[PDB]
């Protein structure tokens, strides 16, 4: 069962091939059991709850986390008191970029309004024939795809003057 | 109005089955390969293996898969219709690529067989598939020596165990059993 460092390199080298059709969704209307503590993420899960709809992601790239004493050249991200090194296809094995960063943004009412409390990344998503708009109602997805990472968060409110950004690190 | 959130995601179990999916479907490029000549430190001990490792130490030949499927741990109460196989310790239900997700076949089986003389006779200790494996040129045979091969590809896992000797009247039967 050991796998390689590289093993998992490869395995984030493949869904980063899958651009084209890698999609970010929001759902989960109905509330927690506990609003201020989501339950944890079941990794037998094979969609969300409540899928609300479909986003192209903005950006999707191989990454890192960095290291103590680097001062990185190649571009960083942010993500709340810890720093991620975004690395190009070419450097992936040089650099051992495991992890995967995905970033769409849900601007108004391009998807039905509301709360939501997951976020998750598709990949493989059929847009039913005819459709190329980047905003999927679940109506409008042909095959869902495959349904790689999710998160379960504290809901957020979006009305059609609210723009939510939602970016996140995911381990392979 | 704007809204920001950086998060910790986790992997779903499809996703590992997405991976071992797109193992198998390198079938054309995958070889399974042996080492390690020399003995360990302990023979009866070998030392666990290093993920940082991209090839085998001293590599002896690779040869193309015989079998490469995608299986699971067969259930305690299950009477599988399946074919089965036995490595470690326990027995894995192999699954058609169709059926990956409904049976959640998130481990990988590959199966070499190291005919005689086709490659260097003697002691080994390791073996490893690797994935995307270039020949030099244009060539076609399964067996391939280290000066034979153009580009390794990619070791996707390997194993150290206890040597195994072969000689030209010899066919090791290598089977192991990956989970991604
Ligand atoms: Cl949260």
């Amino acid at each position: 069962a050991i796998a390689t460092y590289n093993a998992h390199v490869y395995a984030a080298l493949n869904l980063k091939s899958k651009v084209d059709t890698t999609f970010m969704a929001i759902g989960k209307t109905t509330a927690w059991t506990d609003e201020t503590n989501p339950p944890e993420p079941d990794p037998n899960a094979t969609g969300l709850t409540e899928v609300i709809g479909y986003k192209k992601l903005k950006t999707m790239s191989l990454c890192r986390p960095q290291r103590t004493g680097e001062t990185p050249t190649l571009p960083t991200v942010s993500y709340g008191n810890k720093t991620w090194v975004l690395v190009p296809d070419a450097q992936a094995y040089t650099e051992g970029a495991k992890w995967l960063y995905c970033e769409a943004e849900f601007v108004g009412d391009e998807l039905p309004v509301g709360t939501y409390r997951q976020v998750g990344v598709f990949t493989d998503l059929a847009p039913k024939s005819g459709v190329t708009k980047p905003n999927l109602l679940p109506s409008e997805v042909a095959n869902v795809g495959v349904l790689q990472f999710f998160e379960n968060k504290q809901f957020q409110n979006r009305t059609p003057q609210v723009t939510a950004r939602e970016r996140f690190v995911a381990e392979l």
